[PDB]
């Protein structure tokens, strides 16, 4: 099924995340519509996101209404 997701997560100074294709051999930094590995369906993955932000901190984002958080949701 052609389609390609060869996609490598690769930390960088100050705490940004950048992403390379060792397909083509590009260096990219925007997430491509495919990353992340699965998403929903016979997997886990939650509502909010976890990114990290500053010398360590995470964050938590909402994609239903789109509001960042700075502490860990309860349920």
């Amino acid at each position: 099924d052609p389609s390609k997701g060869r996609w490598v997560e690769g930390i960088t100074s100050e705490g940004y995340h950048y992403y390379y294709d060792l397909i083509s051999g590009a260096s990219q930094w925007e997430k491509p519509e495919g990353f992340q590995g699965d998403l929903k369906k016979t997997a886990v993955k939650t509502v909010w996101v976890e990114g990290l932000s500053e010398d360590g901190f995470t964050y938590y984002y909402n994609t239903e209404t789109g509001e960042s958080r700075w502490e860990k949701p309860d349920d």
